[PDB]
């Protein structure tokens, strides 16, 4: 029952929206009422008594009913469309706004990429079953719901007779649409075989040119030909079967009908009106069975999609209750760490309990080989995740019970692979305040040593850089971080391996200026780079989930004997 | 005039094959006879003096028309299919084969991967355009042609009717699609707009978390959606349209036909059958019209492709005139190239009248610095291009006077990027032979020393690289190459850079190996590494199109400045 859960879920959001969702119901009504009384109305034209009598008074009914019919077509049309658009977008914007603002664990558990896809791909499978169910087939279903008391009362016999072709027209169509999918799915492989051998060897002819291949290759080419010619012949018969079955069940239907109304018109149980009418019945009957039928089959073909957008929906609703929680206010900077420990991959606890202070205006480096657990420690900082046991301690207040619009503006951080929009790279650089203005981006930029570069090559500074800063090198891109964060001067900073792409030339000079820039703030330094650390006045050994060592730069000389061995090594 | 000359040459490749076309073109024309033929008789059966009188006799004859319709709707639907699909096939087989035995130069001024996507996109149209045409629009335009003599002799007012409305109709469809068109290439750069600025938001979730940037991002989107709806605003009525013109137009028509159809039977000068009659020509009348615009619009969207696939088939159709030429045999090995000059960008010739010989079982090293000139003596003496002047001779025969097909074989060259296909490593290793064995390919494997590497690591050798070596290093590629290259063992061998991306380990037993597999043969071998340069017996030095210096290892210590300056500088 799971596809009328989906359908249930679907027509949910439409429920959101009730004037319009009403007013296209109730036009949908009254356009299968219309659809059914028109061929009543033309036998009844038909009719007239051979054609001898008043042929104005139906046949002015009837044409109105046309009038109305193209009126509504017109009107309903436009309606369910209007309706669709804006409902998918604001859909799209509403599960969007929702999923940005969770947090990153999520993204990494699922893939960001994985979750933009199945949100676009469903809200366009979404928009799509809305804008054709309602209008076409709301109508057909209440067409077909309300034919059957009328057929049940007016010619019985045929009553039973068209409920009886319907039935076995739909069972062909399903046989039909099964043993094609079947062919398909056969027929697949050798076409993709056939076309991967065809791009292969057409992107290397030099090399086929150059062994005197072309005989080979095309004998090749002409198997696999054979082999498609081999792997479709048991299926023409079905797809023929699918191309023509509608004009098959549309005339077979006519032809039956009509021989069993000309029967009993014969011995005058009947009259020429009541067959002019069933053979419309019976016409636009397998018409919307037909359509009906392909609506069913694009539905569970979407599916598999709707349920993995409802699934995420459902997982990424509810975030930790609102509350005007007490966010540290005037932050000054003295962070102490107390017995945190955390399993990242569920398994596996990769740090061990450590513990440190960091006081007022003093600089951290953090150092070591390949122990994660620093980058852990740099996540809590910045409370990614939050911890399962130990505490983390600011200003006097508890990291737990600090809004996170405060903790984010108070902490500049900038890492290994920063990210760019793909806007202008002012507008890149823009995003360190809010508001800002033009005046101090010049300043951060020559502070940060890329107004230069920026000038005047590259166009300006305002070209867009392409998609994950693909316009640019790593040592731009890193330059144009290291701007940014010194342009959002937030009084907490932290590097993390965003130097270590560059030579010594640009390296000292935005050392310098780093370090220059955070004489009143502090700072966490993680770098591979031993260049950096020598200006610090903490530095911190962090060795596979443990802290062994921890002084200054002048006593780490004799201090620690595998830290002894890194300073010796470089 | 493109569109006709467009549909005659796609209508000469169904004209290839015969048969088969003239029992399509039969059944065609048969099916819109009974088409036409319907609706009269189902005006008799109507009719039948009211409906008193004989049934059974035109009721027989529409039944066995109906019949006779689904046959032909199963037959021709099946044939069409078939037809197409194999038309498409020999297409393609007889496209490729002859755009893969066709000189390089001609894919560099191209594209190979151009030349592949239009190879591939229109025989798709094409099929499509096979496909549908014949049975569907070919009984379509042959029912219409047919109608019209018909409605002329049968009811002249009616007919003229019938022409107005079709005339009308077909106007106001023309008009629909262009407005419609319009307002879709104004939407599409605003859908673009959003599209993008999701992506972009949603891929960099960490940035916009960390700077509090939630809320900007959704009023952007917002801004977005709203320019959306402004914008798709003026284009619902013509979308309404464009769903709605064929009920709309069924309807009208059905109206007026029997309207009129009505107004003659009351002054006697009609029956019911002629009014039965019309309103199915009517009826059917719009439904072809309709179905042969779609197909109207549908070609000329695939003209632009259409008209690129003919010019490179007419481009590429004719090459040389095949002959028995002289081909050398018993290759020895005395290479002279005499005065040969070229021009490879149309314009700025690189070499500049080089001459030079090559004696047998010696090996000539060819060094120097930004010139390409060397490159084009390697082309040249591949013979990939014909020199405009110079000669080149060996064994005293001229190469403009031996066959390809014998030149290729002679010469077993392996070049910087070399190139694998998508099949097994031994299946790419194989191509060095026609017919070959497994013995002799692991000693090759083992000379080349890649069999060590190939046997346990990457499931065996039998694995499947990936396309053009994705699955595999620069390294790992070069020893495939090289060890291709030596179960060639062709007499003439080159090498060109085909050893500059390996530590010296593996790269001076490499040399060794190649030295030793070469004593026998002559080989020219171009290289930026100055290691396997010393064992060389003829070093020719290649400088802005010149050559300057001729001479043997132990003579180039005094011979040339600039050459002493490499020499000493490595
Ligand atoms: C007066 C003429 C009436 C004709 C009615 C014919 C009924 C025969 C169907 C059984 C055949 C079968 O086997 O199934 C047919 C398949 C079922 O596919 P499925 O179940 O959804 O597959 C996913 C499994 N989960 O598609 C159909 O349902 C097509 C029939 C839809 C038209 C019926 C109109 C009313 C539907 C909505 C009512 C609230
Ligand atoms: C008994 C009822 C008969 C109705 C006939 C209606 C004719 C009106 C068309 C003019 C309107 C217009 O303006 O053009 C209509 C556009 C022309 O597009 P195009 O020229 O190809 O654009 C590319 C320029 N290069 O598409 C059509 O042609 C649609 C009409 C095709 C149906 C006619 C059947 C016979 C066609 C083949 C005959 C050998």
């Amino acid at each position: 029952m799971s596809l009328l859960k989906i359908y249930w879920r679907a027509m949910q959001y439409l429920a959101v929206e009730r004037t319009a969702t009403i007013t296209m119901c109730v036009a949908s009504v009254l356009v299968a009422l219309v659809t059914l009384a028109e061929p009543v109305l033309f036998g009844r034209v038909i009719q007239s008594i051979s054609d001898k009598g008043d042929i104005f008074s139906p046949l002015l009914m009837w044409a109105a009913l046309g009038g109305f019919n193209i009126m509504a077509a017109v009107f309903v049309a436009r309606g369910a469309d209007r309706l669709a658009h804006r409902r998918r977008l604001g859909v799209m914007i509403d599960s969007y706004e929702r999923l940005i603002t969770m947090p990153l664990a999520w993204h990494q558990k699922r893939g960001t990429s994985n979750a933009l896809h199945t949100l676009i791909r469903a809200t366009d499978s979404l928009f799509t079953l809305w804008l054709e169910f309602m209008r076409q087939h709301l109508t057909t279903v209440v067409a077909l719901a309300t034919l059957i008391p009328v057929a049940m009362t007016m010619d019985m016999r045929m009553s039973l007779v068209l409920i009886v072709l319907g039935v076995i027209y739909v069972m062909i169509g399903q046989l039909v649409m099964r043993k094609t999918k079947d062919g398909q799915a056969a027929v697949e492989k050798h076409h993709h075989k056939l076309f991967e051998h065809v791009s292969d060897t057409i992107s290397n002819v030099s090399v086929v040119q150059s062994y005197n291949r072309i005989a080979s290759e095309t004998q090749a080419l002409r198997d696999y030909a054979k082999n498609l010619e081999n792997a479709q012949f048991p299926v023409l018969n079905w797809w023929a079967l699918a191309s023509g079955l509608n004009r098959m069940a549309s005339t077979f239907s006519m032809v039956v009908v009509l021989v069993l109304g000309a029967y009993f018109v014969t011995k005058g149980q009947m009259r020429v009106g009541d067959v002019i009418a069933f053979i419309g019945f019976a016409q636009l009957m397998i018409g919307r069975l037909d359509q009906i039928s392909a609506f069913i089959n694009q539905t569970v073909t979407a599916r598999a999609k709707l349920e993995e957008f409802f699934q995420m929906e459902d997982a990424t609703a509810d975030r930790q209750e609102p509350e005007n929680v007490a966010d540290l206010n005037d932050v000054k900077g003295d962070i102490v760490f107390d017995n945190v420990t955390y399993e990242f991959p569920n398994s596996g606890q990769g740090v061990y309990d450590v513990s440190f202070e960091v006081k007022p205006g003093q600089t951290v480096a953090i150092v070591g080989p390949t122990g994660a657990g620093k980058t852990t420690l740099i996540n809590l900082l910045q409370r990614v995740f939050d911890p399962a046991a130990g505490r983390i301690m600011i200003d006097g207040t508890d990291t737990r019970t600090v809004s996170r619009r405060s903790l984010r503006h108070a902490i500049a951080t900038v890492f290994q692979d920063a990210g760019l929009f793909n806007r202008s790279v002012e507008d890149n650089i823009r995003v360190g305040r809010a508001n800002a203005t033009h005046e101090e981006v010049h300043a951060a930029a020559k502070a940060a040593a890329a107004h230069d570069f920026i000038l005047a090559k590259s166009e300006g500074y305002d070209t867009f850089v392409g998609e994950r800063g693909s316009q640019l090198s790593g040592g731009e891109r890193q330059r144009l971080a290291i701007a940014r964060a010194i342009l959002k001067d937030s009084p907490i900073l932290v590097l993390d391996e965003a130097t270590s792409a560059l030579d010594v030339e640009t390296e000292e000079k935005v050392t310098q200026a780093v370090d220059e820039l955070s004489h009143n703030r502090t700072t966490f330094i993680i770098a591979h780079r031993l260049s950096t650390v020598r200006s610090a006045d903490l530095v911190l050994f962090m060795d596979k989930g443990h802290l062994v060592e921890s002084g200054s730069f002048n006593e780490l000389a004799e201090r620690g004997g595998r830290f002894s061995d890194l300073l010796r090594a470089g």
